[PDB]
């Protein structure tokens, strides 16, 4: 009983399969990001995570029976979910025209804060998040254009743009780097990111597929 989600006009498909991979990924959480800006919230993108189909299994072990409110406030459950056995795909769509450069700054800075924080930000993830910078600077995101991001959890994140919100045939780039692999997730739903929304949704739908 696995739904879709419309955020701001921009919807996210309960499920998906990739061409790149051929696998298939559900739905597990969507929101919304931005700038606050004079204690206005200007919005700028949504964002959708996508979780690969055998991610249920792997999570059911731990979190099978819990209730949205205990995996809610367990940030080990939101680990298990950044690292676990299984691709995470986050699709990102605009809601306010951004250029490559314009968006992929803000990123960056949260994912070299956070690599900073755990101590892995040797030269190999400084050069992987200048190639990750290097991918964007040629792309420019219209409203409803999108950003796919593939973290295969075999430490590479896959880079893919679509005019639109279908998903492309080709990715972009690949970096490869165990640490700047998940640093964006991470930053989205790891213990320092504020915005619960994306949060929330995952303690709030997961518990439903975990029991079956
Ligand atoms: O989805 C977004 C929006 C992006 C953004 C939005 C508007 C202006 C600059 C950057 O900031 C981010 C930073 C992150 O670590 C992860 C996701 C996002």
């Amino acid at each position: 009983s696995i739904t879709a989600i419309t955020v701001e006009n921009l919807e996210y498909p309960a499920v998906v399969t990739s061409p790149v991979t051929g696998k298939s990924y559900f739905l597990g959480g969507a929101g919304e990001r931005g700038l606050t800006i004079e204690g206005n919230f200007i919005k700028f993108t949504a964002i959708g995570v996508y979780l690969e189909d055998i991610a249920v299994a792997s999570l059911a072990a731990k979190w099978k029976g819990k209730s949205s409110e205990e995996l809610l406030e367990t940030l080990d459950f939101y680990r298990d979910i950044i690292s676990g056995p299984f691709e995470k795909l986050i699709r990102g769509s605009k809601i306010r025209e951004l250029s490559g450069p314009e968006y992929s700054r803000k990123v960056m800075e949260n994912c070299v804060a956070h690599l900073k924080s755990v101590g892995t930000y040797g030269d190999a993830e400084a050069e992987a998040m200048q190639k990750f910078a290097e991918a964007f600077k040629p792309v420019n995101f219209p409203p409803g254009a999108s950003v796919f991001y593939r973290q295969s959890p075999d430490g590479i994140l896959g880079l893919s743009f679509s005019p639109d919100t279908s998903i492309p045939e080709k990715e972009a780039a690949l970096i490869e780097n165990k640490a700047v692999s998940s640093a964006v997730l991470e930053t989205m739903i790891g213990e320092h990111a504020v915005s619960p929304d994306l949060k929330r949704c995952l303690a709030a739908r997961l518990p439903a597929l975990l029991n079956e």
